[PDB]
């Protein structure tokens, strides 16, 4: 029911992916990397 998206235009893909995984795993919430334009987006589903 709840979806969080963190758009990270000030970061490269490698960092976004790394920190999205960290963020999901730390919280036991599901994580996925999306794109908006050329910016990578961390999506968290708890």
């Amino acid at each position: 029911s709840e979806e969080r998206r963190y758009k990270r235009c000030g970061q490269d893909e490698e960092r976004v992916r790394r920190e999205c995984k960290e963020r999901g795993e730390r919280q036991n919430c599901q994580y996925q990397i999306r794109k908006e334009g050329n910016c990578y987006v961390c999506e968290i589903r708890c």
